[PDB]
């Protein structure tokens, strides 16, 4: 159903042709709205037309919240909960088996362990920085 909704995201502006790029890299509509330029190229969408149709579809996407506005239990749930559970075995036995480890977590991290897909990365980037940045939310007051 995800991919599907690429698909189609992409269709409904006549730029199917990438889909594979964007399906094959892991990418969701969700991690898709919050995609930088260099993002974009990095999937090979190159193109500078084609680049900013995308670019401006980007923006115009409207899609309810989906990180974690607080500290899960536990990887599972977190995992779970933006739609990457398939990572657990891999993270837990590279050593990335609770949140606080993950926090440290980089791109280059993610490809030594195998977790390659771009799409993948950045969504599991960004779930990374928002505990970032709800772990100073408790400083300011502490
Ligand atoms: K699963």
């Amino acid at each position: 159903k995800s991919s599907e909704a690429v698909s189609q995201w992409l269709t409904a502006f006549q730029l199917q042709l990438y889909a594979p790029n964007f399906i094959s890299a892991g990418y969701d509509l969700p991690t898709i709205s919050r995609m930088t330029p260099e993002d974009l190229t990095a999937i090979g969408v190159t193109k500078p037309g084609h680049r900013k149709k995308i670019a401006a579809e980007i923006s115009g996407l409207s899609i309810p919240d989906w990180l974690p506005e607080h500290k899960p239990a536990n990887l599972a749930v977190w995992l779970s909960m933006i739609g990457l559970a398939q990572y657990y075995k891999v993270l837990v036995d590279n050593g990335y088996e609770n949140i606080d480890f993950i926090t440290d977590i980089t791109w280059e991290d993610l490809q030594e362990i195998g977790i390659t897909k771009l799409g993948h990365q950045k969504k599991l980037m960004l779930a990374v920085r928002k505990l970032a940045e709800l772990q100073k939310a408790e400083y300011a007051k502490y």
